[PDB]
């Protein structure tokens, strides 16, 4: 019954990453659907990493043998969740790779946009994760790596993100991206739309992908 206590750490995004997020959020782009391609591609890379690590150390699969991606639309919460059982990320990985450290592709990509380039090019510049903000007002990343505890990263943009130990349902290993969709982007909760986008953009994943549909 006693009051629970939880630690949170708040971080500022690196300057160019903050500028990138603002550009993605406040500019109109057609072809926003490519966000799902980018997230699935990141999952595939995380899956490749645990796969190859396990060839040399099979104990790394003690946290889960199955290597796959699950897509979970939730119309009640208005969330689309992409879950993989890839290598996952440590706390240090989250902090370094999801916000605080500069990427070499950020500037070149922003300038490419502000010249008319299609947003689809984002993955080539190594900042494809941020395409989530084309469709989501808030993104929560839950992750579990063999070498660390389970962590939750979250940002509604505006310049900062938080990291905390996750009190939610334990995952054996991997990463779960929860997209809290903007009110005008609920088409990405529809089964037909999700299937269309995966069929169009994500046909060479290398791992099984399953769509879970309520009701
Ligand atoms: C193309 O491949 C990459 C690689 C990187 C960045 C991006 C794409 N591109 C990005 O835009 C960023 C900021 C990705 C952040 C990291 C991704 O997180 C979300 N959910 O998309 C995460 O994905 C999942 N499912 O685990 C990935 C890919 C983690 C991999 C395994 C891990 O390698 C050891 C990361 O360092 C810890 C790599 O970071 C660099
Ligand atoms: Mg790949």
């Amino acid at each position: 019954q006693p009051m629970e206590e939880e630690e949170v750490e708040t971080f500022a995004f690196q300057a160019e990453i903050a500028q990138l997020m603002s550009l993605i959020i406040n500019t109109f782009y057609s072809n926003k659907e490519i966000f799902l391609r980018e997230l699935i591609s990141n999952s595939s890379d995380a899956l490749d990493k645990i796969r190859y690590e396990s060839l040399t150390d099979p104990s790394k699969l003690d946290s889960g043998k199955e290597l796959h991606i699950n897509l979970i639309p939730n119309k009640q919460d208005r969330t689309l969740t992409i879950v993989d059982t890839g290598i996952g990320m440590t706390k240090a990985d989250l902090i370094n790779n999801l916000g605080t450290i500069a990427k070499s592709g950020t500037k070149a990509f922003m300038e490419a946009l502000q010249a008319g380039a299609d947003i689809s090019m984002i993955g080539q510049f190594g900042v494809g994760f941020y395409s989530a903000y084309l469709v989501a007002e808030k993104v929560t990343v839950i992750t579990k790596h063999n070498d660390d505890e389970q962590y939750a990263w979250e940002s509604s943009a505006g310049g900062s993100f938080t990291v905390r130990t996750d009190t939610g349902e334990p995952m054996g290993r991997g990463t779960k991206v929860i997209l809290h969709l903007k009110e005008d982007q609920t088409e990405y909760l529809e089964e037909r739309r999700i299937k269309e986008i995966v069929k169009k953009h994500s046909q060479f994943i290398g791992y099984p992908i399953t769509l879970f549909v309520e009701k």
